[PDB]
């Protein structure tokens, strides 16, 4: 999809940029973000024309608290702030963000580019309060070194997966996201035998195979993160986490975004994941990974976000 | 779409060949022409699945005198020659052209094996009148030294732009071409302060970002190419421009291509720059930019492309 | 259109791995067999997710007799095993298998990556009769020295050619394909003048093109495989067709490998080859080429392969 | 030069790792880090041969304080602390530094990957001090917008320039360097017009070609940083400068990093820069860009890098 | 050679300008002329350096008339124009340039901008007599469908071949090149069977395998153009030719390019090529290709290229 | 370094191509391989010209027996038939060979077609008795798993390693190559744990990182191939291994290739590789690899091959 703004469906690039940014509290501040967001084409199209394989993209996500502010009376039918979960060890904390951009391309240069252009049109009308700038490692691997969205659906699994359709007619094409941005304690990871890591995420670490059903622990990342409804009827997420780091602040760390038509799917995967199935069974990657920031957004079609304000 | 003709939708390439023909007036010369377009996919396939990538695409054009020899019965909704305009200061001429190819790839040698291969085919049945072979410049540049082609529509955008839709069922997939060969006044342009040269398009030089409307010309080039109906909806052309020249001639040079499911849009813009909105307020740009030639051609679909 | 199992109208690629397997005659087996390819997007996704570009595929062929220990309550319309030729010179082997793993990707080791899965994961439920790697040989040539490809069906024309449509609609979005191992015989190739060659195959040989219709023999492979109905219809197969080889057992091969939306096209290509048109006006191709193998096999939709 | 330390004349990258470390004041402190600077091949060869292309390079640098730590001995002719300067309106600051790596490849994984192997190793003997993460912006530009590294010495000219001869026969092979974190008053650079700019750098802005002798001003910072001996003879340094930021902290970066086989050419070319030629007229570059570091690193050869 | 005028060594790539030019008559046009050669670097890396590759080249050759109006005490042993050759029905014409430049690159449009800057530098004080835009045609080959350029001597041979030594120090590290722009006759040509061309060139036309002794026409380009002195040394140069060509004129043309330390190697093999070994046994390449142009330049080394002036 | 036969100095490539042969006993038979190899640039140069990257190159090795029938007046120090081993638990068979040619390019079919033709130029006169294709896995792996390559030497160490140097100068700038094509226990290899399998290698698995030296196991296939005199002095060879294999016949190889100025090095490697040091202190990799090949040969600098 060509230099289109909200492309949810583009495949894993080797450079990302996540900015979540909190909108100013007036009415120029809402119309300066609104004018921004919905002609988000233009910068587009100005950074992105640039590099002849047009790699570029950009999804713009609205938080739940702001898109009252712009569209009081025409809602998606389950656009609400992220809901913070309080295991006994881990949580998931809900942060701030009113605008999500979710950028990614074949370079940094094209990536840092359009974030210059975005930032510089909000001027006083928004607050960036995260930025990461991911980048492919290796062989599609996280910082953990296992490889990271193997099992993402693809074509028309991730449309139906992803992508609002019958269920809420006024918003089909729309996505919901949701953000955390982890980092992992290296050390206390390294101190795992690779058989354990590859008990803890589900899949053996240099071959990326799914361990097989008599090996799989009920606490893998994989098995946690498998949702089959009563009917058995399987529902998938569409994720595109990117490696992050410093490596003087020793920051080692995995920035997970999930697109998903509902978010009660990535909701329940992230409860299974912290709060356990049985209860307490919970995913070990969290003994190694703490969410910094937890943030939900919606995200508009084309022809939603383009008729903002 | 791998290897298919009159793919209109294709993304800019590294190259690409335009070539303009006139056809013979014999019946013979008609139906070695019709015989060549009609079957065109054979050398775009020849050469085309050559390479790896399958980069080559190949769009064919037909002028509305030429049209009229070989399908007198049924006519696209628009086809006509193209309109001559004479403005205030400069004029768009007229010239001929019964046929355009209009080649890109990822590579010069698959443009001009393809050339190579239709012109050897046509024989004595046509002439080339225009010819010119275009390329990349950076990073998608002309050699006026600005990005060329950042507004154009993709995807749904550029379906809906280009191709011919319900208003003219017998042509569904087809559309309108319009190619203007320019040279220019690189001096005269370099005397220009980049500032101006931005007030003249539109959009800041290095970085591409449109001027904000209180500081937008009414007679930028950008301005004069806007097209908003009375319901307040714009209407959009596809371009594949592409630089071109020759250092000796002196010949600094871009070649306007642009597409459009009616044409009267793509005229509209013209007759905007070249006359002015409001009259004599014209596009600056044609004080650098001289068109060397100008030419309409339909482009059927597949289908109707496959039974002239 | 990434890392979807049964995509049959992926694109040349620079690799390829055709495996062949014969099934167990047992029920473990059967049912080993029926759980590795069900879920062969997880080993698929598993290798290919590892490469940026996402390059590799998979389409999985199940031969008629498994296919009937599997799904017996139902079956695809054209389904059988390969119906073998015998002719005035030559012949075409019908030889076993049970499975076809048609593999492709840019790279080899993703290719023998994806095989060493699925092998070890049918462990002993299953064994290997058929192992090609197949090559791309400079600009898309066989090892004749021939662009092997060029006329294949693309985009649209490819869907319509080679996947079951409304004429069979539980099974919408399969296809049947015909695999058979091609060894050259070198030297006696070698003999011939490039001139010869091109009639034989029908093109010319460095640049490709089809021959005119008054120097094209009547016996030419491109005559041959053309196939045009009564109602003046034309019939087309898509294949993917690879070199592979061996320096010191002087293997010198075309992997050919076709797929259709119905047998009968692929077959009387094959009877009109084998047997000539008129009888004994055969395929000279044959004369150079071998057939060691010879096989057909469904290809499930993804649907339709999941559920199995 | 494939896989091999203190690899100096490299050529540009699309990704580089600039880290500078201060060591512990521990007698085990000097010891790891000189274990772990000494056997840099190891990670560099661990990191590096995975990816097939080889880019990754990784030069080492060492402070004036902590070489007379190592190697109280013998010291290079030049090594000695960076020197701030103090000008009428902009100072270039002094800071921090025992350790440089100038780790450069084709993608971000290999130098991050590089940068982690080492900061580990590292451990508790040593500290970041500062990290910067620079990329390839466009057509080898700053964000300024102008390119950035056009007259770089290449090939024997860099050699003569940026590697210790003769005359400090001891330490052939090696190099000085120097490094300078600036950050720009975007805005303030925008006020400029072109035409502005290009006086203060002495080039074209998009064509990055020099301005003629009688347009070039005195303060440019081209005419600043030549220089030019008694006997006519220019002097030359090697620069790898690449750019980084912050869109958070509106941060606008380039980071200089310059490389000489006498530093007295870089200095000089800072004090001109600082202090003016004639006094008082500096470099107006300064007055859109503010270096927050400055630190001097001798680069040892691989041979006496290998036995500190 | 990254980025440095005179870099004879560069293989092949997949664009190339030649231009040729004559210098005016005037001491001003003399002057500027030199500046702008002399300074050839400057172009060169104002263009080649937005290239992260840094595929960009460019040599500089200087025709026997112009050397003597600029440097009329110190000249290379060999410089002398270009020696015509008349054969009786194919004929190498000695046709005018004082200026080669032979731009190398992978792109097109740097080949473009470094020509285009060249051009402005000189101004009034010289003129374009011949410009040709080559590009490399499928793999390696020429219009007539032959690989072209397999035999060319490489690394240390190819310095040995091309590059001035011993035997005019003041000069070492230069070349001799001869430059002939060849139409094709390519109607003539196709009537040929392949066999045939096979026996024109020297070589299968397919396969690129050299003929063997026994299947080698003493009147092919191969044996043609096969130097071997009375010592039996072996005597090479070094050729670039690219395809060009023009679809409405109908021209499908071969830019020969070929250096020499020595252009004498070169003269006898267009001697051999046009009036044959034995007498009237001539190269049949020259059946099917006409010479429009016929040019000797001196490429002086990096050194004396600057010194002009 | 373009194209230019007896390489030995190339870096990784992603295909392979190993062939070995013996010489027949004829006279004739001896004069056509001395015709082919001598002129081994003509098909090199034939082949590799085709690829504008010119990555194509190609090692002429040459066994010591058949070298004497070739040129017995002149030898070269070290050359002798590969030295075999029996050792407590594993043997390294001497098997036959006369001829090595060792390929690489960065396509498979440019390796194919060198060696299609130097197969083919050799006819009756030679006969090929082992063929390996190899091929590039993951990021440089072997079938192990384990990058396999990572301390090779480098650029002046590489010739420092692997050339024939002032030592013996009727031979500089030859080399010494031994070939082992060995075939791993898959099953059993996967039963150990990966902390296991960094035991065996002496580096850590998907980091490949050199374990530290108190966890270091005396028997690591690292130790064992290290090699240090008694001068305290490094001595190491150069080698280019690749993967190779069948999935139908289950074999999963690491084709070995080493190159040294002096096969010493690499016969005291493969002796405290199979007999152990101390003696029974054996290296772990050969419980799980079985070399099926060994064969020693000269690698003679291209003038010393060119006449012969
Ligand atoms: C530190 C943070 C995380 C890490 C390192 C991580 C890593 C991984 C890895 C290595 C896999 C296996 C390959 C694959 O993607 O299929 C995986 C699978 C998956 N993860 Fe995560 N993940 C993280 C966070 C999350 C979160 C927060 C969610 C849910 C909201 C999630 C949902 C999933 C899902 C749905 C799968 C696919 C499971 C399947 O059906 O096989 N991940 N993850
Ligand atoms: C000398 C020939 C021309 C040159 C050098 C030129 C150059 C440019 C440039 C630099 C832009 C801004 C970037 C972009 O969005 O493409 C532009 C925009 C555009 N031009 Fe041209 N142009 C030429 C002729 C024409 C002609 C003849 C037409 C109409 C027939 C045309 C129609 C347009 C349109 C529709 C846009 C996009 C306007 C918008 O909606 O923002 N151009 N052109
Ligand atoms: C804010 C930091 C700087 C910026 C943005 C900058 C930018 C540039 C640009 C655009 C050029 C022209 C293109 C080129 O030839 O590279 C240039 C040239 C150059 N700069 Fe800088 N520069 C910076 C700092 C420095 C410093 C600190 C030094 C010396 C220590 C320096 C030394 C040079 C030299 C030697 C040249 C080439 C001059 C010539 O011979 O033509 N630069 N710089
Ligand atoms: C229409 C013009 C020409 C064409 C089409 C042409 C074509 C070819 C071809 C196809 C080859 C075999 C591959 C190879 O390069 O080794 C070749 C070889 C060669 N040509 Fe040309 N050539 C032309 C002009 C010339 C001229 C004018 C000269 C001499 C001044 C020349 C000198 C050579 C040489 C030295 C070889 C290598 C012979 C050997 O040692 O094998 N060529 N040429
Ligand atoms: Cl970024
Ligand atoms: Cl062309
Ligand atoms: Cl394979
Ligand atoms: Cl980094
Ligand atoms: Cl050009
Ligand atoms: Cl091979």
């Amino acid at each position: 999809a060509r230099l289109a703004p909200q492309a949810v469906l583009t495949p894993p690039s080797a450079a990302s940029l996540f900015l979540v940014l909190v909108a100013g509290d007036s009415d120029d501040d809402r119309a300066t973000v609104c004018d921004v967001i919905s002609g988000i084409d233009g910068p587009l199209k100005a950074v992105g024309f640039r590099e002849l394989a047009g790699s570029l993209s950009c999804v713009v996500g609205v938080g739940a608290q702001f898109w009252d502010r712009v569209s009081a009376s025409s809602k998606p039918a389950h656009l609400h702030p992220f809901v913070p979960l309080s295991g006994p060890v881990h949580s998931a904390p809900s942060t701030p963000g009113d605008l999500l951009f979710h950028i990614k391309a074949a370079r940094k240069d094209l990536c840092f580019e359009l974030g210059r252009q975005i930032v510089s049109a909000l001027g006083s009308a928004a607050t960036v309060v995260d930025e990461v700038h991911g980048f492919r490692y290796f062989d599609s691997r996280d910082l953990l070194g296992f490889v990271d969205g193997t099992e993402n659906p693809t074509d028309d699994d991730a449309a139906d997966s992803a992508l609002i359709g019958d269920e809420d007619p006024d918003f089909r094409g729309g996505s919901y996201v949701i953000v955390q941005k982890y980092l992992h304690d290296m050390s206390a990871w390294n101190t795992l035998s690779t058989e354990e890591q590859e008990r803890v995420i589900g899949r053996t670490k240099l071959e990326n195979v799914e361990l097989d059903d008599d090996a799989q622990p009920s606490n893998s990342h994989v098995t946690l993160n498998t949702i089959v409804d009563d009917d058995g009827v399987e529902h998938d997420i569409l994720r595109d986490a990117m490696a992050f780091g410093s490596l003087g602040e020793a920051e080692y760390g995995t920035y997970f975004i999930g697109y998903a038509k509902d978010p009660a799917v990535t909701e329940l995967m992230l409860r299974r994941m912290f709060l356990g199935e049985p209860p307490g069974n919970y995913d070990r990657v969290l003994d190694f990974s703490t969410a910094a920031t937890g943030t939900l957004f919606f995200v508009p079609s084309r022809d939603v976000l383009e008729s903002l304000g």
